[PDB]
């Protein structure tokens, strides 16, 4: 019993975590054979940052202007190389903890793991997920670029995002692996504001799945709607719109708890119009929705890494 | 910026993590050096559950009878001992992924991080409040048992419970790494219930410190009061009473915010009376207690 927001277990990613210095910028960098990838911010000065010619900026850079430190151990950078919004630098030592991976890109509502690192030291461990406006809501202190997001699919990490920046509202914005912005932001200082965000509906009726699994059967009614009906009522909520692949994905919470997806929909319309009337679920007076439909049959389920 | 529930990470933790079997049973163990810790529970049958003598059951064990599973590799048992709740195994190899590690018996109140197991594997972590009624609130599963719960301040990891058994409300109840119990609980299918929970008062000030170091402060007013008004408001709420000691640990988020602690309680009074009215604090539509004084600081 019990449902907790869980993360994966982070030690396959503390093992990669390593400083990167370039001037006066010190953040994270993810060593993965003989790779070290950060934000390509780290060249930037305070002027640079403004409007900066990336392209022109890494010519004028040399490997040794990159320090990296791997714990009390300094790494020899042996090549710089820019992919997108990510630094490539290339060191002369592959990474002995390096585990079996992938870099990946999610899409929003998609949850996963952060390793809040700084100076190259893990500090803590979080979930989250992407947000429909392709921010996160994480929990960042300057010094946490490079941090990076991931998941875990057997004994593979999926490497699917990387920390760059905080936008005015405290928001988080930052790139996949590959150097591609989740969302209409670029790494510049400019004016930049996340768009009006959406719940994540397939998240929240997962969520209540597991709310059934747990005890919690309050807020179900005898009542069913149509995928149509229920879509028109959510995005007048500012609720994301369901999906036929995202009731075929609710399938098996759905198989074991005896609650029809379009039946557990008219619970969320309900709770939607009339509120939780000082009621909670999970011990929360709100719908969460940063748990995904898998995140709940591996929560209740106890899959191992 | 944000406030997140955040846990330390595991990494030092999940290479201490081994399957330890015992006839029918198999739970997780913790491997320190050259000694497994796992709950003493692992040697009782069905039959021997209700009021097990541990100190004859254990004797008539021997090493052969623990099969201990690190990774695909079995760890020679090379001596058994029982302390209090906890059965130690001494192995013949020393973990080498052995981090620098302490045995702390943490208080109500406090906070940390879980590391949940099946098969000697790590499937998740989360974080975790001791409640005020000795249990934790966590989420776990059969073959749990012998999962982690540990703080991970400056290189070392102090380790400051292991998870035993499920309280027939949904809760946990778990020893420190000396195998004592927090609370009245012990390892029998004896009846036992959770006493009535309780909110950790000096977490949830320290819960709003951090809100307002958000930028969150709507829920601030011009009043203040005594302690004992105070304590006399929350005690109605089901809240924990607020001592001089939490007055005190509270004194630092004062000190950043501007906000004095009896006036952040005038805040909490006047929130218990109101309720949010739609509003949220920080994400959250209740009062959060599983946030310490020290995790507000170390986060912010
Ligand atoms: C692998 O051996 C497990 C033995 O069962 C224990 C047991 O409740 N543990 C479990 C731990 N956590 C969550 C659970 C959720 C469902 C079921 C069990 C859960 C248990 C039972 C009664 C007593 Cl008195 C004791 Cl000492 C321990
Ligand atoms: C090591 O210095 C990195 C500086 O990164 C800035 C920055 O906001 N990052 C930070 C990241 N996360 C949380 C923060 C919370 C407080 C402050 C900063 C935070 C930043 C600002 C504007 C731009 Cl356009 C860019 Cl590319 C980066
Ligand atoms: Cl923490």
């Amino acid at each position: 019993s019990g449902f907790r927001k869980m993360a994966f277990p982070s030690g396959k990613v503390e093992g990669c975590m390593v400083q990167v210095t370039c001037g006066t910028t010190t953040l994270n960098g993810l060593w993965l054979d003989d790779v070290v990838y950060c934000p390509r911010h780290v060249i930037c000065t305070s002027e640079d940052m403004l409007n900066p010619n990336y392209e022109d900026l890494l010519i004028r850079k040399s490997n040794h202007n990159f320090l990296v430190q791997a714990g009390n151990v300094q790494l020899r950078v042996i090549g710089h190389s820019m992919q997108n919004c990510v630094l490539k630098l290339k060191v002369d030592t592959a990474n002995p903890k390096t585990p079996k991976y992938k870099f990946v890109r999610i899409q929003p509502g998609q949850t996963f793991s952060v390793l809040a690192c700084y100076n190259g030291s893990p500090s803590g461990v979080y979930q989250c997920a992407m947000r429909p406006n392709f921010t996160i809501k994480g929990s960042f202190l300057n010094g946490s670029c490079g941090s990076v997001g991931f998941n875990i699919d057997y004994d593979c990490v999926s490497f699917c995002y990387m920390h760059h920046m905080e936008l005015p509202t405290g928001v988080h914005a930052g790139t996949d692996l590959e150097g591609n912005f989740y969302g209409p932001f670029v790494d510049r200082q400019t004016a930049q504001a996340a768009g009006t965000d959406t719940t994540i509906t397939v998240n929240v009726l997962a969520w209540l799945y597991a709310a059934v699994i747990n005890g919690d059967r309050w807020f179900l009614n005898r009542f069913t709607t149509t995928l149509n009906d229920f879509n028109l009522v959510a995005m007048k909520y500012n609720y994301e719109p369901l999906t036929q692949d995202h009731v075929d994905i609710l399938g098996p919470l759905s198989a074991q708890t005896g609650i029809a997806v379009l039946d557990m929909c008219a619970s969320l319309k309900e709770l939607l119009q009339n509120g939780m009337n000082g009621r909670t679920i999970l011990g929360s007076a709100l719908l969460e929705d940063e748990f995904t439909p898998f995140d709940v049959v591996r929560q209740c389920s106890g899959v191992t890494f």
